[PDB]
C-alpha cells in the first residue's frame, strides 16, 4: 500500500543514484582538467572554456539522469538548501550528502588511477585559494557562485512532480547545468570554483596536500551560506514556492 | 479578491528579482571579464568565446529563474519595447529601470571589492567605442544588436501567460539567451556590446572613466532605438502578437 | 472567411519575415568573421569555433522567430527542399528565394559600412574553395553539409502545425540550428561553408571579386543537390512525412 | 492489419537510416578532426572543444532525426545495451550493427575522399591509445565513458513511446549528445575517445594501420562492457525502467 516496503528501497537507490552520480561527475570533470594542464601543444587542448564546459554539462547530464529517481542534487550545497526549505528530510539529507562525499573520492581515485603522473603534478583537480586572492574575496566568490546555482535550482523545482516514493522536487536539468557553466566562467581564475562541498572534498582527500586542506573549509562553508541565502531568498523574500 | 494586496506585494518583490537579477548578471558577467583579462598565460582564459557564453548563458538562466516573477527583462532596453507595446505599464516600466541599474552598479562593485588591481587595471568590464570605429558605427552596432535581442523576446513572448499578478507575458529563456550569445560574437571587438542600458551603466559608475562616460549615451540611445524599432517591427509590421 | 484578404497580408509579412531574418543572419555572421579576421592578439578572438557558433545559433534564433510566421527557412536550399517536396507553393518559393538573397545583401552590406577596411581586407565573408582543395572537393563539402542541415528541416517539420495562414510547416529551430554549427566545424576550413545561397550570394555581390564570382556555382549548385537528395531521401526512402 | 508488411518496410528503412546516419556522423566528425589537424595557423582551428562539439552534437542532431524511425542509435554499443535489456529484438540488433559499421566506413572513406593527403598525415580519425597511457587506463576510460553514454540513454528512453512499427524505445538526443560532448572533453587525451566500436572501426578501417588495428579491440570490449554494466545498473540496481 506501502505493504511492499517500497520506497524503503526507493530511498536505497536514491542514496546509490546519487553516490554513482558524483562519482561520474568528478571522473568526467577531473579527467578532463587533467587532461587540459598536461598538455605541451599551446592552445592544444580544450581550454579552461572546455573545463567550465565538463563542469556545467555533466551537471545537466546528471540531472537529467537522476532527477526522477533521487530528485539529482550531485552537491551536498543542493541538498542543503533543500533541506532547509523542507524539501528534503534530515535522514535523507545526511546519507544524500555522504554518499555524494564518497562518490566524489571515487570519481578522482579513478582519474589518479588513470593517469597518476599528470595527477599530482597538475593539481589533482583540487580547489584553492589562486595566487592574488585572499581568503575573504575565495569565499564571498564560493557564496555568491553558490547562491546563483541554488538560486536556479529552486527556480527548477516541480511544484507537482517529485522524485520516485518521495517529496523531492524533480528538477529541470538544463538550467541548472548552465548555472554552473557560468559559474565557472567567472569562478575558475579565483578558486577553480567549488559550489559543491562533495566535489571539493572528494579532490582534497585524493590530493592530499597540506595547501589544498588549509583552504578547505571555504568550500563548505561558502557553498551552505550561499545554498542557505538562496533558500531564503526564494522562499521568503519571493514567495515563490 | 484582490483583498489581500496581492500584487502589490507581487509588484514590489518583481522589482527586487529584476534588482538581484540584474546584480548577478552583472557579478557573474564582468568577473569572467576581468578573469579573462587578467590571465597572463597565452590561451589560458576563457578567451572572448567564454566572455559571449557568460553573457548570453547568464541572460538564459536569469530570464527562466525571473519570468514567472517579474516578466524576466535584466535590461532597461527590453523593458521600454514592452512598454512600448504596452505589455508593462509606466509605473512597473520606470521601477523596473531603477532596479536594473541599481543591480548592475552593484554587480559590478562586488567584482571591485573581489579584484579591485586587475579590476582598474583591465578596463572595468565597461562599454565604450575600440579603436578603430566611429561613433555611428558604434551606435549602429548596438542598435542593430539590441534590434535582434528585443525582436528575439517579442518573438518569445507567451500570449496567455504572465508574471505573477501581472500582465507582463512570461518569456521563453533560451532563444534570448542565445541571441545575447550571438549578439557578443559580432560586437565585443566593436564596443565590448551594450545591448543593455543598465550593465553598461553599472560598468560606468564603478570604473568611473571620462574616456567611458563620454562614451555612454550610445549605449543608452543605441538599446532604446534598437528596441523602439523591434516593438514597431513584431507588433506592426508582422502583426504578430 | 478569407473575406478580410488575410493572408494575402500573410503572404508579403512572411516574405517580409524572410527578408529581415536574413539581413540579421548575415550582419551578424560576416560581423563575427570580420571581428575575428581582424583581430592582431593571437588567440585573442572568439575563433573560428565562435565564428561556428554565430551562424548555427543565428540560425538556432532566426527559425524560432520566424517559424509560425514564414516557416523559418533563412536559405534557398531550405525552401527549395520544401518546394520539392510540395510543402511551399511556387509563388511563395520564388518570393522568399529573392527575400533571402536581398536580405543577404543588407546584411553583408552593413557589416561593410561598418567595417570598410577589415572587411575588403579580410575577405569580406565571402565563400570561395580554399587552397589544397579542388572544386569536385568544395562542391562535395556543400551537396553533404547541405544534406544534413535539409535532412534535419524535414525530420524537424511539424505535421499538423503550419506558418499562419499557410501549409508550411512550422520547423523545430534548436536541431536545425545545431545542423549548421556541425557542418561549419566540419567544412569552414573547405568553403567557409555555404549551405545557403542567398548567404553565399549576399557575400559574393558585396565583396564583388572574380576569385569568389568564379567559384560561386559551387554554392548554389551543392546546396540545391544537397537539398533535393534530402528530399527524395526523407520523402521516399525513409517515408517519413 | 499488419496485412501491409508494413513493417518489415519499417524495419528495412530503420537499418537505412541507421546506416545514412552514422556515415553523417563519421563524415562529419572526423572531417573536423582533419581540419582542425591539418591546420598550421597556432589558434587558427576549432579546436578540441570543437571536435568535441562535432562528437556531441552531430550525435543529438542525428538521434533528433533518427528517434522515430530507427530508435536512433548511431552506436553499436548503444544496440547491445538495448539488446541485453530486450529493447530490441536480436535480428533487429545485428543488423543495426552492421549497418552503422558499414556507414562508418562510407563516412570515413569520404573524408579521405575529400582530403587524402591531409587524411592519412594527420591520423585518420582512428582511435588508439596516445602515449604516456597503458592499455588498462585505455580500457578503463572506454568502459567508464561508455557508461556514462548507456547510462544516459536508459534514462532518455520514453517508456510510452517507440520507432515506428517496433517497440524500440523513443530517445531524447539531446542529454544523449551532452554525455558524447562531456565524454570527449575527458577521453580525447586518452584515445580520441571511442565510446562507438563502429566509429573506431570504420576510422580503422580507411585509415589502415598496424598501430591502430592492434589498439582496437579496446574500442570494442570497453564500450561493450561499458553498455552492458549501465544496462544492468539502470534496469536491476536503480528499476528504473
Amino acid at each position: 500500500f506501502d505493504l511492499g516496503e517500497l520506497k524503503l528501497w526507493s530511498f536505497w537507490r536514491a542514496a546509490i543514484a546519487e553516490f554513482i552520480a558524483t562519482l561520474l561527475f568528478l571522473y568526467i570533470t577531473v579527467a578532463t582538467v587533467i587532461g587540459h594542464s598536461k598538455e605541451t601543444v599551446v592552445c592544444g587542448s580544450v581550454g579552461l572554456l572546455g573545463i567550465a564546459w565538463a563542469f556545467g554539462g555533466m551537471i545537466f547530464v546528471l540531472v537529467y539522469c537522476t532527477a526522477g529517481i533521487s530528485g539529482g542534487h550531485i552537491n551536498p550545497a543542493v541538498t542543503f538548501g533543500l533541506f532547509l526549505a523542507r524539501k528534503v528530510e534530515l535522514l535523507r539529507a545526511l546519507v544524500y550528502m555522504i554518499a555524494q562525499c564518497l562518490g566524489a573520492i571515487c570519481g578522482v581515485g579513478l582519474v589518479k588511477a588513470f593517469m597518476k603522473g599528470p595527477y599530482n603534478q597538475f593539481g589533482g583537480g583540487a580547489n584553492s585559494v589562486a595566487l592574488g586572492y585572499n581568503k575573504g574575496t575565495a569565499l564571498g566568490a564560493e557564496i555568491i557562485g553558490t547562491f546563483v546555482l541554488v538560486y536556479t535550482v529552486f527556480s527548477a523545482t516541480d511544484p507537482k512532480r517529485s522524485a520516485r516514493d518521495s517529496h523531492v522536487p524533480i528538477l529541470a536539468p538544463l538550467p541548472i547545468g548552465f548555472a554552473v557553466f557560468m559559474v565557472h566562467l567567472a569562478t575558475i581564475p579565483i578558486t577553480g570554483t567549488g559550489i559543491n562541498p562533495a566535489r571539493s572534498f572528494g579532490a582534497a582527500v585524493i590530493f592530499n596536500s597540506n595547501k589544498v586542506w588549509d583552504d578547505q573549509w571555504i568550500f563548505w562553508v561558502g557553498p551552505f551560506i550561499g545554498a542557505a541565502v538562496a533558500a531564503a531568498y526564494h522562499q521568503y523574500v519571493l514567495r515563490a514556492a
